[PDB]
C-alpha cells in the first residue's frame, strides 16, 4: 500500500524528512510538534532569510476543513489595526504542497507547559505570572472585539508560547478548535482541566469560557499544578466544587446535565450526588496559593514581591475569573484594570 505517491504514512501525515526542501524555498529542519491535525516543523525560509514554523495538515478532508476555518479566523484577526493583535501568533502565508495544506507562522519558543516542567512543576514567580496574565487578558480583550467575537476554546499551557526564550513575551497559538460566538452545535469542548462549569453542565457558552480557563492557568503557573485535575467529567466537577462550593440554584435549575453531578432534594436545593472530596467550599484558594504562608509549599518566603498584600490582589482576580455565573464572571477589559496589575 502506497500513500499520496509515498509522501504520506497510514495516519495521513506527511513523512517529514530533515533537510528536504520545498518549492525551492523552505528548507525543512526537524519535527517540533504533533497533533490530531498533523505536524509542525521548523524550517528555514531562503527567500525571507528567517526561521518559520510550518503546520502541515493531514491529507484528509476532515482535517483540511478544520484548518481552513483556522486560516479564515487568523486572516480575519491579522486584518486589525491594534497592537493587541500582536499577542496572537501571526500567519505569514499558506499554500498547498503535495496535497497537504501548510500554514507558515513566525517561529516561536517554548510553550508554558515546557516552562512548568523545567521548574519541576513548582511554578514560576508571581511576577512572571503577572506578566503572562496581563498579556493573556489583552489577547482575550482582542478576541472579544465585536467584529471578531472569537472563542479560542482550547487555552491551556501547551498553547501559550514564548516569543524569545529569554524574554517573557507570549503568543497564543492553535485556533484549530476555535469558533466565533454562534450556536452550541458541539458540547464536549476545552481540555478537561480547563473546562468551564457551563460546558460541563451542558449549558450555552460564549467568550466567558476563555476567562475561566485563564484563571485555572494562572493558578497553575504559580503553584506548578493544575487547579482542578479531574480524571473524568464527574471527578472534574467535584474538584471544582471542593473549591467554589455548589453552583447557585438558578444555574443548576437550567443545567441540562445538572443531574449528572447533583441531585435536587424535595425542597428545591441541590447537593452533590453519591460518588475522597473535602466538603463543598472547604478547599480555599487562600490556602492553595499559600497567601499567608509564603506561597505554594511556602517556597516563596522572603522573595521580593510576594507579600500578603500582593497575594491578596492575586487571589481576588482569580476568584473573579472563576465565578460560576458566566454572566457576572469578570471580563477582559475590567480584569486589566484590576489592582493586581496596578503599578
Ligand atoms: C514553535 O513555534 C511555533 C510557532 C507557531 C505554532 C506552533 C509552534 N505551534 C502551532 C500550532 C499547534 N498551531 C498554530 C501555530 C503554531
Amino acid at each position: 500500500k502506497v500513500y499520496n505517491d509515498g509522501y504520506d504514512d497510514d495516519n495521513y501525515d506527511y513523512i517529514v524528512k530533515n533537510g528536504e526542501k520545498w518549492m525551492d524555498r523552505y528548507e525543512i529542519d526537524s519535527l517540533i510538534g504533533k497533533g490530531s491535525f498533523g505536524q509542525v516543523v521548523k524550517a528555514y525560509d531562503r527567500v525571507e532569510q528567517e526561521w518559520v514554523a510550518i503546520k502541515i495538515i493531514k491529507n484528509k478532508k476532515a482535517f483540511l476543513n478544520q484548518a481552513q476555518i483556522e486560516v479564515r479566523l487568523l486572516e480575519l484577526m491579522n486584518k486589525h489595526d491594534t497592537e493587541m493583535k500582536y499577542y496572537i501568533v501571526h500567519l505569514k502565508r499558506h499554500f498547498m504542497f503535495r496535497n497537504h495544506l501548510c500554514l507558515v507562522f513566525e517561529m516561536l519558543s517554548y510553550n508554558l507547559y515546557d516552562l512548568l516542567r523545567n521548574t519541576n512543576f513548582r511554578g514560576v514567580s508571581l511576577n512572571l505570572t503577572r506578566k503572562f496574565a496581563q498579556q493573556m487578558c489583552t489577547a482575550l480583550l482582542f478576541l472579544a472585539t465585536p467584529e471578531l467575537s472569537i472563542i479560542h476554546c482550547d487555552l491551556k499551557p501547551e498553547n501559550i508560547l514564548l516569543c524569545n526564550p529569554k524574554r517573557s513575551a507570549i503568543k497564543i497559538v492553535d485556533f484549530g478548535s476555535s469558533c466565533q460566538l454562534g450556536q452550541r452545535i458541539y458540547q464536549y469542548i476545552q481540555s478537561r482541566f480547563y473546562r468551564s462549569p457551563e460546558v460541563l453542565l451542558g449549558m450555552p457558552y460564549d467568550l466567558a469560557i476563555d476567562m475561566w480557563s485563564l484563571g485555572c492557568i494562572l493558578v497553575e503557573m504559580h503553584t506548578g499544578e493544575p487547579l482542578f485535575s479531574g480524571a473524568n467529567e464527574v471527578d472534574q466537577m467535584n474538584k471544582i466544587v471542593e473549591v467554589l462550593g455548589i453552583p447557585p440554584a438558578h444555574i443548576l435549575d437550567q443545567a441540562p446535565k445538572a443531574r449528572k453531578f447533583f441531585e435536587k432534594l424535595p425542597d428545591g436545593t441541590w447537593n452533590l450526588k453519591k460518588t475522597e472530596y473535602k466538603p463543598p467550599g472547604t478547599r480555599k484558594l487562600h490556602n492553595i496559593l499559600g497567601v499567608e504562608t509564603g506561597g505554594p509549599g511556602g517556597r516563596r518566603a522572603g522573595e521580593s514581591g510576594h507579600t500578603v498584600a500582593d497575594y491578596l490582589k492575586f487571589k481576588d482576580l482569580i476568584l473573579r475569573m472563576l465565578d460560576y455565573d458566566p454572566k457576572t464572571r469578570i471580563q477582559p477589559y475590567y480584569a486589566l484594570q484590576h489592582s493586581f496589575f496596578k503599578k
